[PDB]
């Protein structure tokens, strides 16, 4: 019987082995064939009727390929401080600026508010305003 859409985009990347960042698994779980995996983000299908599956929801193969196609939202760990004597580690999302996360932030005097983070700041210390 002819591929569906959805089949065939799923057999297309079973034999690419990935899609974009996404790399293919084919692993037969209890929640179906682990299908594409991004960092911690597993897409499952299940047959009968093929139906793909994010998150413990159930989501349509139009709504998957705009997901897939998404940045990765990533992140990395720094310190913050609002005196130079006490620091706190902090997740940092790398797709919004500091300013976004931290309002107004120096990097060693530098104005960083309007920066992405880039892994190159991975441990390094920022300056922000007190909550
Ligand atoms: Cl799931
Ligand atoms: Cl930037």
């Amino acid at each position: 019987s002819n591929a569906t859409p959805e089949e065939h985009f799923i057999e297309t990347i079973s034999l690419a082995g990935s899609y974009k960042d996404w790399s293919y698994s084919g692993q037969s779980t209890q929640l179906g064939i682990e299908f594409l995996k991004r960092g911690d983000k597993s897409v499952y299908y299940t047959s009968n009727p093929t139906t793909f599956h994010l998150d413990g929801e159930v989501i349509t193969f139009d709504n998957l390929k705009t997901l897939l196609s998404l940045r990765e939202v990533r992140t990395i760990k720094v310190f913050t401080t609002v005196d130079n004597i006490n620091l706190h580690t902090q997740v940092v999302d790398m797709s919004m600026t500091y300013g976004q996360q931290f309002g107004p932030t120096y990097l060693d005097g530098a104005d960083v508010t309007k920066i992405k983070p880039h892994n190159s700041h991975e441990g390094k210390t920022f300056y922000v305003l007190p909550n």
